[PDB]
């Protein structure tokens, strides 16, 4: 009702149901599942076994599965639970009745709704050029798949221009306005991933050098995500950013993200482990969140990742995204004329807020470190029959029940 | 003086040398410190800057020199200790005075030495075919690069024959004779890896699924890597494997490792996180470790990894990888012949021992969980001005001053 950062998510065609489920290793247990499946016309290549990585005597099921097999689930689920003897969660992307929302468990997963984004006023609207520019650009997130290298594309002088002209103003506010977190990977961002005036960097480059440090990654979007597609990415330490850059008429403006947002506002500050562990929190607590608590999680990351205000001792500085590629909005949140007030998840989870730039409020961080386990609490409250946490090596989301 | 399972390091024509430090940020100190490298006649692009992962306010500094810098490395580090103010440790390939025995930080730098590797008897020395495939999968090896999807190679009947009448025999014996931990992953490499008995696996398919299990990952080396580098990689559950398969002519016997003692010795283990996590703490233990206690360490993996027996309960089943590739001794360990000895890594460290088949003595351990501890404090005895430690994220040794 004010235009909210939250955007809900959708279901595609044939949408998306996994099974989670642990096997205990008994003599033909292994087969009696797999027997189940095929049993019941279901292609065993969806259905994946590997070692429990808690328990030493048990198999992890992954289940790559669709709408299609809903008409025989219910039995298998049956079967499993009461026949063979397995704890099962069922989850499903229509998040219905006695369903936990559905998210990846394997960071390939990630591609599912990858491709699952939502003019006029828009300027590049009456551009020809600009729209097929941008079709370009969705045309690569579309095709992109997790693991491979982000296709680099040449920009042009004008879209470099742009480039520069919000560079310039942002690189000479960051010494004032933004954390030292920011104003401390910025310099090695600008000496090896090519961020400088007259150079847009290739978001290959930035993964890189992200990975390199945080281990984050990204992931071209064509644009908007839900907020349970962009927050679950978070979980696997991954940045779905666009790589398109805004119209050159307005270059001071944007109604939506676009590179120059998501390189010099959200990856300077992936780089630092405390942020990336911070944002990844976020994400882990994300999912399989009911609806209700994304969109909170959307409201928390809003007044955090996106504008948020970090305690620097006894000053105040900006960390939120939204803030460091916004050199308006970024010189308004320290003025006098902002309200400020301490992180405190259970009142920001409920806060009121508008896109429109120029926020009234802003919520002020002791420290990423602090802000982190103060998810991890928020989390803890979050209706899930699970506890989730991820698991670098393997990349894989490892569900153990509540603690 | 019995040959060991110690392989002594060289160094190739250029070896290796990288400088560990780490920089707080204080205006000009980065440009300092390249200023310095830049001065002194070295690519910059051999050094490289990244956020530090420990401390908020300090660069990493990763330096990818060799031999032909030394003349200036000296300056340099003065400069860097007593000018700008900077701990610096020298790792050096060819450890000399004052120099800390090299070992890649980055998992890619496992490059560098992967193709360091070492005929008459062996069976296939008269065999053209043979020598020649034998150069087709070194050449795979010397060409691969970390990173790479490792390339597939199409078995000739004969090969998959051999490799057959290997596998039949020890499928046939685990589960009387391996640990829980490798009967719990077989069926599991068998259903999902190609492991079957007319049928050699691919080392791609298999990097997958070990990596989906425990992130551990395999790279195809052409032969014998030094005991310092093939203890190394695993530091970053990094798995040097060989490719091809021994002769035909005598398919039950090796005097060297090959594609079937790798597979069915190594693999299945390596799928475990409690024995990857033991494993990786020896490759942990041997970084920078001096040449004694890399052969030391090499010794104690000779009597784990390799040759070791796991206690299970009452009874005594063995998980040492030559083991369970090695019909004829894997039946004889748990024999009334061998001595036993429970595994204590300083009597087992400085242990006799020869290549030989049929061990006289085997050590057994309480689970991999109390060999790794074990190995854990075993480490903390060898002589290194730090300790190490493997961040999977950004798959990186992080280095920490001794704890
Ligand atoms: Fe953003
Ligand atoms: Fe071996």
């Amino acid at each position: 009702g004010q235009e909210t950062s939250y955007i809900e998510d959708n279901s595609n065609q044939n949408g998306a149901i996994s099974l989670i489920f642990s096997l205990k290793e008994e003599v033909g247990a292994l087969a009696k599942v797999l027997r189940l499946f095929e049993e019941n016309d279901i292609n065993l290549t969806h259905i994946e076994s590997r070692p429990s990585r808690l328990n030493k005597d048990e198999y992890e099921f992954f289940t790559y599965l669709d709408k299609r097999t809903k008409p025989v689930l219910g039995s298998i689920i049956k079967s499993l639970r009461n026949d063979i003897g397995a704890t099962v969660h069922e989850l499903s992307r229509d998040k219905e009745k006695n369903t936990v929302p559905w998210f990846p468990r394997t960071i390939q997963e990630l591609d599912r709704f990858a491709n699952q984004i939502l003019d006029a006023d828009h300027p590049g609207f009456k551009d020809p050029v600009y729209r097929a520019r941008r079709k370009q650009f969705a045309d690569i997130a579309y095709n992109y798949r997790h693991g491979q290298p982000i296709p680099r594309v040449e920009y042009t002088e004008e879209e470099k221009q742009t480039w520069g002209t919000v560079f310039r103003t942002l690189k000479a506010l960051y010494k004032t306005h933004a954390c030292y977190e920011h104003n401390h990977i910025f310099p090695l961002l600008e000496k090896y991933c090519g961020f400088r005036e007259d150079n847009i960097p290739q978001l290959e480059d930035v993964s890189q050098f992200l990975q390199t440090c945080t281990g984050f990654r990204l992931r071209p979007v064509a644009g908007l995500l839900s907020s349970r597609d962009f927050l679950g990415g978070l979980a696997f330490r991954v940045f779905h950013c666009t790589q398109y850059i805004r119209h050159g008429s307005k270059p001071m403006y944007t109604p939506e993200p676009d590179i120059c947002h998501e390189l010099l506002g959200h990856v300077p500050l992936f780089s630092d482990r405390s942020f990336a562990q911070f944002s990844q929190e976020i994400g882990l607590a994300s999912l399989g969140a009911p609806d209700e608590y994304i969109e909170k999680l959307a409201t928390i990351y809003w007044f955090t990742v996106e504008f948020g205000l970090c305690k620097e001792g006894d000053s105040i500085k900006a960390y939120g995204a939204g803030l460091l590629s916004s050199f308006g909005e970024l010189q308004y949140c320290l003025s006098d004329k902002p309200k400020l007030l301490p992180l405190e998840l259970e009142k920001t989870a409920c806060q009121e807020y508008s896109v429109t730039e120029f926020q009234p409020l802003y919520y002020v961080a002791e420290s990423f470190s602090d802000a982190k386990e103060k998810v991890r609490t928020f989390a803890a409250t979050i209706p899930r029959p699970f506890s989730v946490r991820y698991d670098p090596y393997t990349q894989r989301v490892e569900v153990l029940d509540n603690t």
